[PDB]
């Protein structure tokens, strides 16, 4: 395609849900970029996010429309964070980069949601990390311009073991609630170096929730036997302690993650608060053991 004749496509980073994602130097400039081409309001509203600025959100740089293709030029990143989370396997990753992590996760979200923006699908694959410690959100604003679908362009299942319940239950009006939900089971994971809910089917994602969390009912969330998909017949899980759940988390990292897991949406910690916890006090800047 015409467009591409501005870049020399280094390497082939990966499929995305939507597209295909391509390093690439820009051939005037000699910029390095990652490339991702989505084959065809949402023009519109992508080219919005140019402004949503943040060192915790992967610059968007530009957004060209050019023959049934939609190309994003962002900034690139070495590494995503699930690939570092196995590369970590072994060891874990250690506690103080855990909670870099984290809180400039929550300063990524804090931003985008006080401008109004959700991401909607975030998961270790689109939580980008650089040499420096830092990480970043990319693809936010994508799911509200596109969808998210079943499978990605390739066929490949996307992930639902991010996916807050109030959207497996059937709401239709998403909040900030379900970033911080999807937040939540990333920060578990990077704890116990297992996912939280690897569930195989939407209800499978549910059903283990309910098993970790207990089935919830009316006392714990308003108006959820009104949900969509809500069925009288789900099963009556009890719930499990955190302590059980993601160990060797310190009290304050088990109270902000319980926190960041509320079944209710309106209930379920905001990114501010959380940047405000407790378990923060001691946070610092590592910088992660990295090879590129
Ligand atoms: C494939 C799915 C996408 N992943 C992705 N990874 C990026 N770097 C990590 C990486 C680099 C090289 C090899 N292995 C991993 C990246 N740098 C900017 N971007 C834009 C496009 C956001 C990157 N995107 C996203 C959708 O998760």
């Amino acid at each position: 395609p015409e467009f591409m004749e501005n870049f020399q496509k280094v390497e082939k980073i990966g499929e995305g849900t939507y597209g295909v994602v391509y390093k690439a130097r820009n051939k005037l400039t000699g910029e390095v970029v990652a490339l991702k081409k989505i084959r065809l309001t949402a023009i519109r509203e992508i080219s919005l996010l140019k402004e949503l600025n943040h060192p915790n959100i992967v610059k968007l740089l530009d957004v060209i429309h050019t023959e049934n293709k939609l190309y994003l030029v962002f900034e690139f990143l070495h590494q995503d964070l699930k690939k570092f989370m196995d590369a970590s396997a072994l060891t874990g990753i250690p506690l103080p980069l855990i909670k870099s992590y984290l809180f400039q996760l929550l300063q990524g979200l804090a931003f985008c949601h006080s401008h109004r923006v959700l991401h909607r699908d975030l998961k270790p694959q689109n939580l980008l990390i650089n040499t420096e410690g830092a990480i970043k959100l990319a693809d936010f604003g994508l799911a509200r311009a596109f969808g998210v679908p079943v499978r990605t362009y390739t066929h490949e299942v996307v992930t639902l073991w991010y996916r807050a319940p109030e959207i497996l239950l059937g709401c239709k009006y998403y909040s900030t609630a379900v970033d911080i939900w999807s937040l939540g089971c990333i920060f578990a994971e990077m704890v116990t170096r297992r996912a939280l809910f690897p569930g195989d089917s939407e209800i499978d994602q549910l059903f283990r929730i309910f098993r970790t969390l207990g089935t919830p009912d009316e006392v714990v969330w308003p108006g959820v036997t009104s949900m969509p998909d809500y069925k009288p017949s789900f099963p009556k899980w009890a719930r499990q302690d955190f302590s059980k759940v993601v160990p060797p988390l310190d009290e304050d990292g088990r109270s902000l993650l319980s926190q960041m897991l509320h079944y209710d949406p309106n209930k379920r910690i905001s990114a501010k608060a959380a940047l405000a916890h407790p378990f923060f006090q001691d946070v610092t800047k590592p910088v992660p053991h990295l090879r590129l």
